[PDB]
């Protein structure tokens, strides 16, 4: 037994149960255990039972046994023989610890898994040898399917910047081996004696949100804020669904090359604005409660209430008849309340609304709640953006896309009587353009003058021009798109020449 | 004789004179005759003499003889021998019928023709064998030159959707074999016992309009409404000239694939509007009389007076000095009369006008006479379109093409005193913008204020912007055109790869 | 001696000293001398000493000796032998004439030169044989480096349109062999007995301005009026620096193919306007004096004072903080004075200004001093152009390039209080829009109303639209540029096919 232990070749781990060889070969080992433990406990409590564990690359089966010691089933895998023998023997020493173990190569043992066979897999300082053998492209799929078959995988990756030969083969950033998955958070990081460049400790999943505290599953997930949002935020923002919750996860740091100052800073700013607003807000609304908020080294995480109903942008996208009025009424009521307080929401656009059987329209993305000044992103000085939004709301007119979306400002196309409402607001001087005014005008809009008549001169002229402008922008988009497509195809051909040479 | 008749191989036709073999082999034969007869009679009366006839593919010379029986010269052609022998004999039975006949292959007998040798050619159930032998591309030229050498050709084409082997070679639409010619109308159609898919009966010409009643020659013809109109109407609209008449011919149905609902419907709507207007119109104009109107299954035909003078668009296109004023005066006078009645013409554009030695401008295309509402196609609410038109009229400024033509709205560039006229109209509220007002202002425009002075602010600003806008549209057109050209060239290259593979 | 002279083969020149062979072989020779002399004298006086001379291709050393006779050092070069022998002997006849001479081929004798070894080189009827041997591409460099190593080169070129065989090899325009250099002026031209097509006489330099009278060196030189001016003037306009002077040189005639009527005429018009203005101008400014003005057959030359300080466009281009106000004050003061006189400057744009420690802004390019009417090139009726210019002045906003530069018209973005100044001007009717008004408003602008408040309606709307417009133009520029680049690359490929065939 003792003899078989030394027969062992390179004691990477601590042998579990006796401390006599802790002095000889090793790495720290015991700390990593502590964090994994924390994670296990939190996870298990959250679903409501003990868990199945996969110690992919276990060596001396240290981690397995230490987990099995707390009511866990482990099937530890280390392809080389001696490491397994001794750890299976270590398994027998403490009979109550349900751990199986076997010799075999991880790649194929992963292949042979089930959608929910295991709840947890461990990949501590193991894959860097695999990727050296196979390649980045290969390994990525293993891990991706590993997240799919389990429910949460924790890994410790060796970075390319290490002395050992294999280093050169692995990716400059170990984060490249995980990105393909849904959730990933930096739960830890450890320094190596090899070089002053430490190896990180990541946490993944393809079914659940795995925060410090909030460990709940999601239904669907993505990478963009809304339908037709694009690349606007450099693939950095992540959005997770949930039956009763919704999650935001912005990264402050990205693989390879980077979110420039402004982007990183702004999504940092955005979150910190949101959390500081949602906790301690004004009076007179039905705003969602903070379900979970928190920050990490490179990553900033937020979770809130999955408030009811669904988005307008997608409604208009289809055409589900929405009562034009009701949404506006509620929005204005709250909006007024806000204008009163001294706050403001700059992005008054149709991608920020909710609808139910009462159509009580409430906003989303409270990171746009700008306190001090009106401004928006485009139509300067709010009220105009609101006009656009109103045109965007009514709509039923072609499909205009000007980068700086979309519909005409001004009511004249708007049917009667809103037509009139807005012309009345319009007449007035800009200094009086506060939302308090609008709502009031909004309310007694039925008694307002004919609008469409008092126009003539200018005001007709510009209607004709506003329609011309969107068509122009609208086309520029398409020919610009043709141009961008060729820019993309031209890169390929430049590369191709080198391949052909 | 009788013996030679049966010696004959396959009695496709009825032998002419005796009814004894009408029972044996056949196709109906006698009906087709009746329609051809009608057509001959109408044609002959219209020019004022009997006619030369070409029975291309005659078989038993039935049709020839039946035509020769009414004072016609026929040179019937059937390449195979037996069919000719018997029909020449049938020719001799009735000596007074001037018909020659000979054995030879149609293709070469067509080649040997003269510009006005024949007045009529018959191609009843014959070419489908030719196109099987040669091909669609080939046959098209035969027919095209056949229309050129004669004066009217009637054909009966076998459609590709027929059981017989040759079917597969012919075009899915038999209308593809004729389109290259000037005039074509569906004069009939016949069902075949082969399959429940009938073979049509078309009527062509490259010199004359061949209506039911109106059978008059034209000088020149085309496919587009005006110089620089484009593909806007899917090659469906045809326009025929004439020394004293003008013709319109819109198709409700096209070869291969199709005028979508809107296009078919709109050109149907356009005609039906025109005929319903020109007959029973308002008071106070010099409008043209209906020379001929009528409808067919797939085709809608209209003919009216070739009213005098010539178009303005082409005048401006060159530069023939037109008295700026006179045209406007008359146009307004009638226009006013119309506004008064309750009617309206929406397309107040320079492609719709006439000019003589008195410049009494009158419109064209009475399918744009929209009764109820002002609107136009672009510059909304007429009066503005009129402004554009006035700028379009004066002009002498570069060459602006914005899709939504072209010139600035507003008079400020317009020289004095119209400058003033329009600023005065402009000042006024839009609700008062009726043509009745304009004419009156038009008349006393000499006594109007300085216009160009009272501007300042806005009104200058927008002048500068209006000039910018056309330049922008104007360029977008060209780079858009470059883009469309590459889209066209790219298709070719995609195809090319398949050819090269 | 006399015997050696006839031993000579072809007496192209006159033998210097005796007139006995002037009758036999020759070309005129003596006239060319007279012009070269003039040039030498003027040059020498201007630097303040006698000069070193290179008689590249000298034949009978006539010109050399004639120059050496006036205190010049000559190293005459004629590759063929006999011509040198006799001219070295002619050199010895008049011992006081410092001339060396040697046999060798010009190309290599040029190679062996120094930056300031010689002050003058002569290339009279010599290179056409070289270019026949080598080629246009080759010869151009010889001459280019010849201008660099000397300080002024005069040449007489044989044009391609000559009977002699070599003609076919030389360029259709002999001006093609010089253009690469900095300065070139047509100082003369001579008819040849060969054909009624004369050979010209050009004067070059790469260090100095070589006018009739003004023979001063420059520091730097170019081809475009300012940073980012482009090809706008067909490579015809040349601009020469100087420690105390500045030079303009516009060509009325260009190599190959040509400055069309308008371009030639306009740069002729531009100069003649300038000289007629700068001499006999209005009162109330600090305008520069004419240092030298004059005209030539194909070339129009002007030189004026290098007035102090530097350009604004390049200041803004970098960002050297300029006192927003001071420049405006002075400009307006003079501008007012001008408006008063009855004159005007149409191109009120930031590429036409100067700055010092007092920022007393004064204009440049007095060829834009249009007397009678306001107009500019774009923003019609001056005052608006001034608005643009003011926006262009303040700036600090992105980088807008609309062809018709650039910034918004109108003050509303302009900070306070100019904001107000311009709204006040704006309010007023256009007929009152003279600069006299503006300055006065400019002065008491501190006491003006709030501007930014009284807006509302329209005036806000158009602010939003003005920003949209520049972005649109701004993009059109880039995609237009992509398009133009492909137009350029496509030409190459069309050519390539012919090369590949
Ligand atoms: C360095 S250890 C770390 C073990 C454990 N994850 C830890 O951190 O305590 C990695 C172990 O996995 C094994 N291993 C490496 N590549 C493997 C593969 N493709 N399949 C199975 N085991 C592998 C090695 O034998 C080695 O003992
Ligand atoms: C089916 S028939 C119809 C005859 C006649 N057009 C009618 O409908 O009563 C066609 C006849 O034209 C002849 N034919 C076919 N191809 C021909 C060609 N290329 N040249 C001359 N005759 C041809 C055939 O022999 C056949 O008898
Ligand atoms: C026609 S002459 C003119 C001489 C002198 N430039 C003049 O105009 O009085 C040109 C002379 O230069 C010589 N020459 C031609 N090509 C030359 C070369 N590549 N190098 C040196 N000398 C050359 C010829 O021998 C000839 O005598």
């Amino acid at each position: 037994l003792n003899t078989l232990v030394s027969e062992l070749p390179e004691i990477y781990q601590t042998i579990f149960g006796h401390p006599e060889w802790d002095g000889d070969a090793a790495r720290d080992c015991n700390q990593r255990l502590d964090l994994i433990t924390e994670q296990y406990d939190n996870l298990s409590r959250a679903l409501g039972r003990p868990l199945n564990v996969l110690d992919l690359g276990c060596a001396q089966g240290f981690f397995s046994l230490s987990l099995a010691s707390k009511g866990a089933t482990i099937v530890g895998i280390d392809f080389q023989q001696e490491n397994i023998n001794v750890c299976r023997a270590l398994a027998e020493e403490n009979p109550d610890f349900a751990a199986e173990f076997r010799v075999g190569r991880i790649e194929e043992v992963i292949a042979a898994l089930e959608e929910g066979e295991f709840d947890l897999a461990i990949g501590l300082s193991v894959f860097h040898h695999i990727v050296h053998l196979h390649g980045i492209d290969e390994v990525k799929r293993l891990l991706s399917r590993l997240a799919d078959v389990t429910q949460a995988v924790i890994l410790e990756l060796a970075v390319k910047e290490e002395p050992l030969y294999w280093g050169v083969s692995q990716p400059d950033d170990p984060r490249e081996l995980i990105e393909q998955c849904a959730f990933y958070r930096l739960i830890g990081e450890f320094d190596t004696h090899l070089s002053p460049v430490p190896r990180p400790m990541y946490l993944v999943s393809n079914h659940r949100v795995l925060i410090n505290d909030f460990n709940q599953p999601f239904q669907h997930w993505q990478n963009q804020p809304y339908a037709g949002a694009g690349l606007a935020h450099k693939r950095s923002r992540r959005y997770f669904f949930g039956e009763d919750y919704v999650c935001k996860f912005f990264y402050y740091d990205m693989p390879h090359g980077i979110l420039t100052a402004e982007e990183s800073q702004r999504n940092k700013h955005e979150l910190h604005n949101e959390i500081k607003f949602l906790t301690q807000p004004p009076a007179g609304f039905d705003a969602p409660a903070v379900l979970a908020h928190g920050e990490n080294a490179q990553s900033g995480w937020l979770v809130m209430e999955k408030l009811p109903g669904r988005l307008l942008s997608d409604m208009l996208a289809a055409g589900e008849e929405i009562d034009r009025e009701k949404i506006l009424g509620s929005l204005l009521r709250s909006l007024a309340a806000l204008e009163k307080k001294g706050f403001w929401h700059d992005d008054v656009r149709p991608w920020n609304v909710m609808v139910d059987a009462r159509q009580h329209a409430r906003l989303i993305d409270f990171g746009s709640i700008v306190t001090t000044p009106q401004d928006c992103s485009w139509p300067t000085n709010l009220v105009q953006s609101f006009f656009v939004f109103v045109n965007e709301l009514f709509a039923e007119n072609k499909s205009w896309n000007g980068f700086w979306r979309s519909a005409p400002v001004h009511p004249f196309n708007l049917p009667q009587p809103w037509s009139n409402w807005l012309y009345a607001v319009w007449q007035e001087p800009v200094e009086r353009w506060n939302f308090a005014l609008l709502l009031a005008l909004f309310e007694k809009k039925a008694k307002l003058p004919s609008a469409e008549q008092q126009r003539g001169a200018t005001e007709q002229w510009i209607i004709a021009q506003e329609t011309v402008l969107l068509e122009l922008q609208s086309r520029v988009r398409n020919e610009s798109a043709g141009s961008e497509a060729l820019r993309g195809q031209i890169h390929t051909l430049e590369q191709q020449m080198a391949q052909l040479q």
